[PDB]
């Protein structure tokens, strides 16, 4: 698992669940095409959107759709979703976490990399 | 003004300076149009962004080029850079106060949103 | 002044208003004595704490009450508070903000700390 | 295991390890009477701190001690500690994680609590 996002809610003090997570990868025209996706399950966590082959070196976007988590709980919500840009690259650590901590109108994301 | 950024820096305890930072709106289109830009203070604040007239509703975009902020400090960060998007001004004019904290590995961001 | 405290709602992008904090100062004999106190402005930020003068060097505690906060909005939070402790003027005097980023199951600090 | 703890490094986006963590439990003259420490492991976590029979509900306070983190990296911090008070509460959920997300100026805390 090179690539794993984590969901949680500051909120509820939850995992946040069935949350929509899309995964795009910078093509060479500097657009984003779609690379994977998922709903986070009861952990909050999603795993496999990829593989120690395909996820070779580049930019990639992780977008949350934090919006519909918020309005399926009755709450206003201040973003449109959540996104976390960043460069994958094989030299440093190659196991990817990308954690996000949600709140209506605040969110925090961290990256946790490791051997 | 009726947006303002703000940028912190948590591995220094000090504002975010010379932070750049560009706002777009989403356009008819579905496209991203540049909106405003500009750079953080000595205090970590970007004023004058924009107007009450201008800052019609709409979609928005704030950037904030960390990536280039942590390389100039020696540090070679996670994230390419911070985004925040957000809908503006649906149920009348609003003042926006887009606040973020910065580590190399990570940030947090908030919004205070207040009516005049 | 020389210690402020501001403290901002994740929940509803606002400042955290009438919020009490409790500032303490380590004693010789390694007790918490109550050093100032205040409650946050509808700016979310408390002023005045303390003087130059009177904010020597020493091991200091804030003590921001965030579960009375929470309930007051009809929330049963996790914490019972956020403290913030840390050493203060061992180089000389400095200017220190605490700031907090407050949820129902999470928070947030950090400091700005500039020198006059 | 119904507390864990689990701590992580925001500068080099990694799992905090080796830090001391100990956790207390008010007492009726209110003061705070060890309860459980130890140190995280390699992935920055620290479990079996206690276990259900002993764990009930009272006020417990988590000192993480990330001054002694950070300048065994040589990075000048500004906390003495981050501490992490609470209730335990049994009508609610029984399962408590405590994260952090420590920085040399700043440190974020959630509470992650399940069935
Ligand atoms: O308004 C000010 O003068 C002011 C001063 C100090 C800190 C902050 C905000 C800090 C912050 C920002 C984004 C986060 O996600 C979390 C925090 Cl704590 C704002
Ligand atoms: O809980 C877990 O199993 C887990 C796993 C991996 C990363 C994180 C990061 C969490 C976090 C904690 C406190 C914050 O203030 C912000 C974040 Cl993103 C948590």
């Amino acid at each position: 698992c090179p690539l794993m996002v984590k969901v949680l809610d500051a909120v509820r003090g939850s995992p946040a669940i069935n949350v929509a997570v899309h995964v795009f990868r910078k093509a060479a025209d500097d657009t984003w095409e779609p690379f994977a996706s998922g709903k986070t399950s009861e952990s909050g966590e999603l795993h496999g959107l990829t593989t120690e082959e395909e996820f070779v070196e580049g930019i990639y976007k992780v977008e949350i759709d934090t919006k519909s988590y918020w309005k399926a709980l009755g709450i206003s919500p201040f973003h449109e979703h959540a996104e976390v840009v960043f460069t994958a690259n094989d030299s440093g650590p190659r196991r990817y976490t990308i954690a996000a901590l949600l709140s209506p109108y605040s969110y925090s994301t961290t990256a946790v990399v490791t051997n």
